């Protein structure tokens, strides 16, 4: 069950964003959302992606084990923060996409498409995900199908071996504390256009007490200044519902 | 052979007038370094770090049914406010709750807790003591370079334990979570005791910055609960004249 909650879209006509935040607690069975429209609109996942990839890559085996360290080649990287040797942790909360390039390079087009399927991520579309495309049909996905995939993983649920999807639980915990921890995933696909905007993504779950709640949130992008709202707007919202963190 | 005295590393101890240790190892328990070899073997209480294979035990036997278990409070009074409401296996541990771990162990009982402590060569393997207070002499009792290699199995996956119950322990124990610094970590303090036989404090656990790994074992004695800060502000003092900086 879903409610739309239009006294959510404060947060987002206060910073003049056009977005989707969707909550829920306990399960995907008991969800709140700003708008009904765009929580089911599918977006490009951009390094939302790396998730289902590192669960892809552990479970071919191109991942060999836990704590593989990915070697820097030395040759240049299109960010600063990825000229370094990461391991999986820190390749995904630095979004070192020419890592996961590598990773899906040896999983292949055959693999990735069949874990897609497995996991029902997205449009499940063999095209774009850690590549940068302009093609018109690539794999995009919705704030519920995130939330559904996330919970999954929670649980355990998804086609993949549980030690395989605890390995990539740890390595996205982003706040620790003794009864409140958050594993979360930033997203941005680039400004894109002023007509044809890119999109910013945060998304995860937050373990509170002997709660959880599910969430996602993707906002309208053209001016990368914007970009702290992806974690601002889902915080100042969850904060109101009484999910407040350090 | 694998571990130097650094004498130097006394600075921090005297400067607070504390008898205790502190064992650092790089990578693995082959290159380690402390302020005293001798007090680094000596054998204490283990305190609540023993919720560690406490824990690990009770999901190797399905007494902690899963990872989701909620540990219900009955309503009836504990010795800290703090433990007197319903409790995830990560919050009991972040909290020290006694009560839940002393219901685990009971479910267990003292022959398979018995096994798996040889299993996990776990300081004297003694069946007494441990989350049940004894002022026996002969009760179970660790030393820090133990400690630090019961750790870095579990940080292997190496413990006698399935992985995935070793990597669910393992979330349980996260205190910090940054993009390239993860700690895990454990406290335990076995009570003031008296001048002339006194308490044990601990903090134990290991530091993952950029793709390096660092064991730790900290423990002193205590006769004043004022002291107990110095439990974690000697070792961090030590680690962040390594470059361990948090």
């Amino acid at each position: 069950s879903i409610t739309e909650n239009t006294s959510w879209n404060k947060e987002f006509s206060a910073e003049a964003v056009n977005g989707v935040f969707v909550l829920c607690k306990s399960s995907s069975k008991s969800c709140a959302t700003n708008d009904l429209a765009r929580a089911s609109k599918e977006y490009l996942p951009a390094s939302t992606f790396k998730i289902p990839n590192a669960i892809i890559g552990l479970e071919t085996g191109v991942i060999k084990n836990e704590h593989q360290v990915f070697k820097w080649d030395g040759k240049p990287r299109a960010m600063k923060q990825w000229e370094r040797d990461l391991t999986l942790r820190g390749a995904i909360q630095v979004s070192a996409v020419p890592v996961f390039q590598q990773i899906a390079r040896e999983v292949g087009e055959v693999r990735m498409q069949k874990y897609l399927k497995k996991f029902s991520y997205g449009n499940q579309n063999i095209s774009g995900g850690i590549d940068k495309s302009w093609l018109e049909d690539q794999l995009r996905i919705s704030a519920v199908n995130q939330v559904e995939f996330l919970e999954s993983l929670y649980l355990n649920k998804l086609s993949a071996s549980k030690e395989n999807q605890l390995i990539v639980k740890e390595a996205l915990v982003t706040e620790a504390a003794p009864e409140y921890l958050v594993h979360s995933k930033t997203g941005f696909s680039g400004v894109g256009t002023e007509s044809n905007p890119g999109v910013a993504w945060w998304v995860g779950w937050v373990e509170k007490e002997t709660e959880v709640y599910f969430f996602a949130f993707n906002m309208d992008i053209d001016n990368e200044s914007k970009l702290p709202l992806r974690k601002s707007i889902p915080t100042k919202i969850m904060e109101s519902e009484g999910i407040i963190g350090g």
